C-alpha cells in the first residue's frame, strides 16, 4: 500500500514525476497589469453559478507569491510542474493587442523554473476565456478557434525556446459539456447546438494549436490533456451494455475520435450530426494531427445506465450507483481499478502517443492542526491509484509520468474554495502554505527520481 | 355636417400644444456594432450564442442607422412629426462599462443632435436600453452594485456633451424587461434565470436610475429628467377575494418594483416580506437617492397582463398565472389587442402614486406585411393606431396630464428574442436594399401629427 520506497521499486528510473495547477484557481491578480476579465470571473460574480459567490480575485495569490511556490516545489524534490496559462493576461480581449506584461509573468516563471532544475509543461487553455470573446459567440463562434491560434503562436513565441512541453487544452469535456449543455461551468448555457459547436471549435482551435506550436517551436513536445472517462455499465444487461457505448461516444468520443481516427464517432453523428456547425473539408486533417504525448485525469468512474425515458437526447444514459463505500469529501466514488480498464480500454480503441498522468487528486477538508495536516485518506488515494499506474507499466503500457492533482488548496470552480484538493493546504486569511503528510508522503516518493 | 377622416376628426380631440413623437433603440437600428471604438453588449453575446435569439439574428447590420441616421432624420421631418426618441449606445461611449471615454461614440450622437436642432425636431434621449457593455458582465454586471455607479459616470459624461441641446432625458427605458425578464425568466440578456441575480439588478437599476436624475442635473440643470416604465395593466380574471389578492401581488411586482422606490421612496411591503431576504445591501441614502423628483415620465403599453391567482404550493411571489384574453383580436406576436386596458392603467397608477406629466414614450403592435407596389397595406397596424390614441384622448378629456405620444417603432427593426421577424415600424425597411418604405399606417401617423403644434 503507502509503503513508499517499495512503491518507487515498480517504475522506472526515468519516470516523471510532477504536481499541477491552473492560473485562474490560484493566481488572483484578476485585474492587475492589463488583464481582463475572464468568463469565470463573470459566471463567479453573477449569483447562482458558485457556491457562496466565491471569485478568483485573490485565490492563493500566486500572481505575486510565484517564487515561492516555486522553491517549495523543489524542496519537494519533484521534478516536474504543470501550469496554464491565462489568455485574459495574454492577449485581454481574445482578439485584438498583446499584452507584453502578460507573457513577463510566464516568461520570468519559465526562467525561475530552468533555474531549479523543474520541467515545464504549459497548458494554453484551462477554462478561462476572455470575457469579450463572448461578444461574438464565444465557443460557439468559429472565429473564436482563430482568436486561440494567434494566442497559441503567442505564447510559444516566448516560451517556446525554454518550455519542456505544451498541451493545448486541458479537458475539453468540460468546456464543452458541462460549460455549454449542463450549464454547471461558464458561460452556463444549456443548449445542444451550442455545446455542439463549440465541441467542434474546441477539437478546431486545438488542431490549430498543434500547427502554431511547431511553427513557431518545433522542438516542444505538444499534448492534449482529456478527462477521459471511465464508463462502466450498471449491469450486464444489453440495455445497459449499449448505453455504455453511447455515453463514451459522446462523453470521449467527440474528443478522441476527432483528434486520434480523424472522424466524430457515427452513431453520435446520426444522432446530433445536422444540429453541428459547419465542418469545413479540412477540419478534420487539422484536428487529427499526430501528438506527442497525451495526459490523462482521472478521479472516478463514470456510472451509468440506459435511459429509456421517451425523447430523451443522445446518449440517453442515466446515473447508476456507486459500487464502492468509499467516497471524498466532495462526494465522489473511490475506485482505483477504473483506472486500469480506462487505460486498458483507450490503447485498444486509439492509436495513442505516451501517456502522462495529468490529473489524479482527491477532495478532502482537514485543515491545519499543530502545524500540521492529517489528510490520510489524502495519502491512501495516491498510494492505490499509483499503485494502478505501476500495473499499467508493468503491463507494457507507455505510461511515462505522472502529475499530482492540486498543488495546494484552490479556488475549485462551482464549488468556491470550500472543496480542498491540494498536497498543500493554503490558508486564506493568511495566504500560509503548509505541506500536508500526503504532500510530505508525495514527496518522498518523488523525491527519488529520476534515479 | 359632411364626411371627415378618422385623423382629421382625431387630431379635434387632442390639445393644441399635444406632442407627437417617434421612437426608436440605439442596438435595434444602428448596425455597425464594430466600428469606431465600440466594444460588444451584453445583446451581442446573447444573440452570438445559439438558442436565445430566433435564427441567431444579431445587430450587425440591423438598419444601417449609424450610417443612414441623416436620411432617417429627413424621412421624420418630411412625416412632420414634432419629437424623435432615441436610445444612446453605451457600448459607444464607455465601451468597456467603466474605463476611457470614446470622444468618437459621443461625437455620433453630438452629430445626431445636431441634425435634429437642425431640422427642428425636439430630441428625447434614452440613457440606457438595455446594451450593457459586456466587459461590466465581470464584476457581475447589474448583480453588482458597481455597475450602478459606472453607469452614474455614463450619464454624466452623456449630459455633459448633450446637455445643451436635448429637449428631454429618460435615464431607463423599462427596468421590467432589464430586471425580470433578464434576470429571472431568462428570455432577455444576459439570460439568468435566478431570484438573488433579479433582486439585485432590480435594486441597482432603480439606483442608477437615481444616479443618473442626480447626474444629469448636476451638469445639464436645464433639461426635464424621466424615466420610461413598461407597467403593466393588471386585469384580476375575476372580483373574487382570491383574484384580486392576486392582481395585487402582481402589480407590486411587476409595478410597484420601480414605482413605489421611484415615486414613494419604499419598497411594496408584501413583496418585502417575501423577497426582502434574498434582496442585496440597501444602504442608507439609497432609497432617498432613487426617489428624487422627476420632470416627467414615460409609459410604455401593448397589451393587457391578465392574471389569476396560482394556488400551486410553494409559488414564488407574486403567485400569479395567465388569465384568458377578453377580445379575440391579436397582432402577428400574439398579444391581445385591448385598448381600454390603457385607460385603467393610466387612472390606476394616478390614484396610487403621485406622478410628473405623462408622455406615451412606447404604443404600437406587430403585424408583418411588406411592401406590394411601392406601398405596405397594413390596416391593422393603422387600426391599432386609431383606437389607442382614441384612449389617449379619452384620458386627456378624463383629467390626466397626458403631454404626448410617442409611436414605437419608426421603422422595423431587431425585435430582441424575436430577431428581425417580427416588424414594429410605421415605416418598412427591406433587409435586402435597406429602402425605407412609409407604411400605410405611417402616412396616416404623419397626417394626424402634421397639424401640431395648432
Ligand atoms: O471540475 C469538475 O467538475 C470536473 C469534474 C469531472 C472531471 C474533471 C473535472 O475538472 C477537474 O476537476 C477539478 C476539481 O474541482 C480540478 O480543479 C481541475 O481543475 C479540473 O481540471
Ligand atoms: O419584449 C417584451 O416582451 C416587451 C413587453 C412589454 C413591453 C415592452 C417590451 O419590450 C418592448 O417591446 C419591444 C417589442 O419587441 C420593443 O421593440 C421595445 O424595444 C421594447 O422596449
Amino acid at each position: 500500500m503507502t509503503d513508499h520506497k517499495a512503491l518507487a521499486a515498480r517504475f522506472p528510473g526515468d519516470f516523471l514525476f510532477g504536481v499541477a495547477t491552473a492560473s485562474f484557481q490560484i493566481e488572483g491578480a484578476t485585474k492587475v497589469d492589463g488583464r481582463k476579465p475572464s468568463i469565470w470571473d463573470a459566471f463567479c460574480n453573477m449569483p447562482g453559478h458558485v457556491f457562496g459567490r466565491h471569485n478568483g480575485d485573490v485565490a492563493c495569490d500566486h500572481y505575486n507569491r510565484w517564487e515561492d511556490d516555486l522553491d517549495l516545489i523543489k524542496e519537494m524534490g519533484v521534478e516536474a510542474y504543470r501550469f496554464s496559462i491565462a489568455w485574459p493576461r495574454i492577449i485581454p480581449d481574445g482578439f485584438g493587442p498583446i499584452n507584453e506584461k502578460g507573457l513577463d509573468f510566464y516568461d520570468r516563471l519559465v526562467d525561475g523554473c530552468k533555474a531549479r532544475g523543474i520541467k515545464t509543461y504549459a497548458t494554453l487553455y484551462h477554462w478561462d476565456l476572455p470575457l469579450t470573446l463572448m461578444g461574438d459567440g464565444g465557443w460557439a463562434s468559429r472565429s473564436t478557434a482563430h482568436a486561440f491560434q494567434r494566442y497559441a503562436k503567442t505564447v510559444m513565441a516566448r516560451l517556446g525556446d525554454r518550455l519542456d512541453a505544451v498541451a493545448t487544452f486541458n479537458s475539453p469535456w468540460c468546456a464543452v459539456w458541462l460549460s455549454h449543455l449542463y450549464g454547471i461551468h461558464a458561460p452556463g448555457e444549456r443548449n445542444m447546438e451550442a455545446a455542439l459547436a463549440a465541441m467542434h471549435h474546441i477539437n478546431l482551435a486545438h488542431g490549430f494549436g498543434v500547427e502554431a506550436s511547431r511553427h513557431v517551436a518545433p522542438k516542444v513536445p505538444v499534448g492534449l490533456v482529456l478527462n477521459a472517462h471511465s464508463v462502466i455499465p450498471a449491469s450486464n444487461s444489453d440495455a445497459d451494455m449499449k448505453a455504455a457505448e453511447r455515453a463514451f461516444q459522446f462523453h470521449n468520443g467527440a474528443f478522441f475520435d476527432p483528434v486520434f481516427k480523424g472522424e466524430y464517432p457515427a452513431e453520435m453523428i446520426e444522432a446530433l450530426g445536422s444540429r453541428m456547425p459547419v465542418v469545413e473539408a479540412e477540419d478534420l486533417s487539422i484536428i487529427s494531427q499526430k501528438l506527442d504525448w497525451w495526459g490523462l485525469n482521472y478521479y472516478t468512474p463514470m456510472r451509468v445506465a440506459d435511459d429509456a425515458t421517451e425523447g430523451a437526447e443522445f446518449p440517453a444514459t442515466k446515473q447508476a450507483p456507486a459500487v464502492s463505500d468509499v467516497k471524498t469529501d466532495i462526494g465522489w466514488e473511490v475506485y482505483a481499478p477504473a483506472l486500469h480498464s480506462l487505460v486498458e480500454t483507450l490503447y485498444e480503441r486509439y492509436e495513442l502517443p505516451d501517456c502522462y498522468i495529468t490529473e489524479n487528486g482527491a477532495c478532502y477538508n482537514m485543515g491545519v492542526e499543530n502545524g500540521e495536516v492529517d489528510d490520510q485518506p489524502r495519502l491512501d488515494y495516491y498510494a492505490e491509484h499509483l499503485g494502478i499506474v505501476a500495473d499499467l507499466v508493468k503491463d507494457g503500457y507507455p505510461m511515462r509520468g505522472y502529475f499530482a492533482w492540486s498543488l495546494m488548496d484552490n479556488f475549485e470552480w462551482a464549488e468556491g474554495y470550500r472543496m480542498r484538493f491540494g498536497l498543500v493546504h493554503v490558508d486564506y486569511e493568511t495566504q500560509v502554505r503548509t505541506l500536508k503528510n500526503s504532500g510530505k508522503w508525495y514527496s518522498a516518493l518523488a523525491s527519488g527520481f529520476p534515479k
